């Protein structure tokens, strides 16, 4: 084993690699998102600066997940970042409800990684999880959730103001 | 087609798509040599530092040409990133070896997008090539090239002392 | 010949000629726009703002033209700069879509341009042509594609809010 | 008529667009002898630069009535600006000399235009003439006068250093 | 080959070498005029100022030129300077007469230069030549016909002040 | 003769002549030099910059007695500047030796001159070489000697990472 390598399981190794790739994945994802709303057909300029944001968050994130693996002596095997769903995004809503399906999903998968870093006895990981993950996906699932709420009491995407004035008023 | 499109080859679009998948490999790349320069039984930190900066840019180039294609009406099309041939970049020198190979072969890409612009008689595409992407090319395939020349005369990776000194005097 | 004149060909200049009554056309038609949306039964001061600057970007342009056929030792030989083909523009949308028309052909043209001083051997114009003029074009056929996209979206002009509060939000 | 037209006659109106014309006629003129003064065989860059103010004046000039016509509630009816009368203004001197008789002809249509207002009791519009037009044009004639008479009896053209230095000494 | 090289023809590299040698030829030819008018029998101090920024100007271009060499992996290839063909260059007159057909000669053989890249398929060479090279000439060229026109006009030599007149005002 | 000439042999205004080229000549020879250390096969960046230096000192060196040549009213006759002896100059070690070989070899031709100066009891020039010039070679000499003393002890260019660090902490 690596010289730091301390209680830290094998499986844990695993699932932050798996993590590390679901981030990334998010990263290409919200990537995708943004280049759809900077389409000249769409023309979103605060969509598409939301999600290259979120973008580079995602790969903020998964950064900060292959800084964990090496300080915890586990090893970073990457994968392939599987391509989005979609490349057209139909409309700010529906990024938006995409979104926040792609951030439960992320979430979910956290969820199960601090599950197993509990099951393991391993405090430091589990630790790692709620202070820099677990927080800002739920604070990110619920700012999705109201822009997806605003967006539809606004109307859109079928009332054509709609996504322009809350890409105005809320993302500018 | 897009109402913004002129002049703009399918083919060219399909090329860029081709060369952003390839700076998101790129991009990957590096992550993977960056990632591994942070391992506690490599800990090169300036090696990673540098490498983290390349995967950035690489995705600045890959953003840029994102940006390009909604701009000129071409839609992207995004692929699989694929993982990198290499978990284990094995030492300083072999890591800016890899990374000369890979520029070389992206700048080859970029070589083949101009010879299809030009093929093609797009003069803003040739332009925004050679503009932003060939010049960066060849001044990293130098930088990379001077790089692998000093670590090689400085005995690395065999000799111990090389990789760290030039870790902190040329990476530093 | 001029004493400075060096591989610049009759055609190319007859061309530059052509352009610059072009462009001085193009700032023709911007003011014209610009001036049709300060009429109070159309009062959108940003509409005319927004038409004012292309008026004034477009006689930049055909001034640079100038200075680049007197640099060469062309002869500017000026001609009628024709009425624009609308005193009505209709409306903010309608006007960006004539804009979106008029820089794409002005975007031709220069392509036509940029073709005659490849055809002429001529690199000093192709990349007077290529740095200065063929991505300020793409840059704003993008931009009003996008308006376009956005008042379209906004339901203009028959939504009595879209013209309104495009201009507030986007062009003001 | 439109809602805000009061007092404001038709053949002002009239006068007016034509004035308009005029202006942006005498602009054209004026870029044209900038022009001629940047060749390579003429050189003198502060006649260069001087009548390229004067045409960007002359252009303001314009855009000013364009503001009255549409303030008084008229329509701007743009026309064909013709080109100069030349191509090739033969001197600084010759140009001061055509610049000044220029200046004269637009001075008598602003007077022909306050004429007009007057007959038509058109205060306003005889105010705004008065105001922005004639004496800016007086101002203009003896500028243009002065210069003449400088150039003249410094020799130009005849004399070498004439314009070369009234290009330094005055219009530096 | 070097590491680094690629698509860098042996035509090229010979072209660019050759190119360094002109570049400091002209560097030398400058150098000379400087020199020439700083005689006590000449005493034009900006003219020599001029020249010998002039001659800084072409090292320059000399050295971007060896930087481009070995950037590509060609390797610089230095050949004698040759002396200036005068020693005693007449006139500011005659010396500006003389710039300028050097500097064409310059612009000649980049073009020549451009060709070559062009023809080798090299658009990095292309662009660099472009972008750093022929617009500089171009300008210079014209600054050098206006210089040359300027001194002509006003009598340059034969009148005495001519050249003492242009020292001041237009290289002071 | 030259209005100002005054105790100044023409043996002298030639030594001079000779000196002019000489500095001349050590300057191109300082150029290769630099343009070796920045192959991508060399890459040492320091001792590049220190010979681009040392290149643009005797070009300044080679100014001064052109200034010299003039202040004393003898006249400037320009020679070619033969190429340096050596293209690859091998090492930084064997560069260093070599220039400190030239900067004696000048300091010779520099002493030769003062000897004819004495001779001619030309004090002005006896008094400028050694001020200007005699006290800088030794410096110079000096520098390259201590240069040359700490690579060969630090056992260049054998051991690979003597030039590395003597380029960055003596000449970085
Ligand atoms: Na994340
Ligand atoms: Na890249
Ligand atoms: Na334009
Ligand atoms: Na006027
Ligand atoms: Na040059
Ligand atoms: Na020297």
């Amino acid at each position: 084993p690596s010289q730091v390598r301390q209680n830290y399981h094998q499986d844990a190794e695993a699932a932050i690699n798996r993590q590390i790739n679901l981030e990334l994945y998010a990263s290409y994802v919200y990537l995708s998102m943004s280049c759809y709303f900077d389409r000249d057909d769409v023309a979103l300029k605060n969509f598409a600066k939301y999600f290259l944001h979120q973008s580079h968050e995602e790969r903020e994130h998964a950064e900060k997940l292959m800084k964990l693996q090496n300080q915890r002596g586990g090893r970073i095997f990457l994968q392939d970042i599987k391509k989005p769903d979609r490349d057209d995004w139909e409309s700010g809503l529906n990024a938006m409800e995409c979104a926040l399906h792609l951030e439960k999903s992320v979430n979910q998968s956290l969820l199960e990684l601090h599950k197993l870093a509990t099951d393991k006895n391993d405090p430091h990981l589990c630790d790692f999880i709620e202070t820099y993950y677990l927080s800002e996906q739920v604070k990110s699932i619920k700012e999705l959730g109201d822009h997806v709420t605003n967006l539809r009491k606004m109307g859109a995407p079928e009332a054509g103001m709609a996504e322009y004035l809350f890409d105005k008023h809320t993302l500018g």
